[PDB]
């Protein structure tokens, strides 16, 4: 495992501002995965049976925010929390990492169930590049580039733990940058706010 910076959300602080990197959800690199560390984390604990929106917005023009939802399964210690079992992630599927250790601290079982994601496909243009040819990589269209919202209800109660990123940035735009180079684009870091809607 390795050791991330999360934002936690709560009733109380349903919204932050978090700076990922143009392509940090989908790098064009090898299997076409997000980078941790290039993303942002955020968590929130959530009742059963509740459905919930996060809504992500950005000023940044040509950027595409995206978002995956785990529940983080079993979680006992919240300073057990702010984990991931390694550098690049899928945007989809499950996660497991029995027994992990990161820095050496052990976190204990890391699973994580897949709950959502979406990217903001308005804007991208009339077809993307094949790259993206996944389907589980969800397209979500609002007529509003540079905003997105997912939902889900909650299938545990407990904690939720989500990556925030961004993907396919419109070509020369601003967010595009300099451009993907070995795949994970400029360092640029670009605000996207989210707001969590806690029952
Ligand atoms: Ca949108
Ligand atoms: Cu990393």
């Amino acid at each position: 495992a390795t050791a991330i910076s999360g934002t936690f959300f709560d009733k109380n602080n349903t919204s932050a501002d978090m700076t990922v990197r143009a392509y940090s959800w989908y790098n064009l690199s090898m299997g076409y995965l997000g980078w941790t560390h290039h993303s942002n984390w955020g968590f929130v604990k959530l009742k059963k049976g509740k459905p919930v929106t996060i809504a992500l917005t950005t000023e940044v023009s040509g950027l595409h925010p995206s978002i995956t939802v785990w529940y983080r399964a079993g979680a006992k210690n919240p300073k057990t929390l702010p984990y991931m079992n390694g550098h690049a992630y899928k945007q989809f599927g499950d996660i497991y990492e029995p027994n992990a250790e990161a820095t050496p601290v052990k976190v204990g079982n890391i699973i994580m169930k897949f709950i959502t994601n979406g990217f903001d496909r308005d804007g991208m243009g009339d077809a993307l590049p094949a790259e993206y040819d996944q389907s589980q990589l969800y397209r979500v269209m609002d007529g509003v580039p540079g905003k997105l919202a997912i939902t889900f209800t909650p299938p545990e109660n407990g904690w939720y733990q989500f990556v925030v990123g961004a993907i396919n940035p419109d070509i020369d735009s601003t967010a595009y940058g300099s451009g993907p180079g070995s795949g994970a684009g400029p360092a640029t870091a670009h605000t996207v706010h989210v707001e969590v809607s806690i029952p």
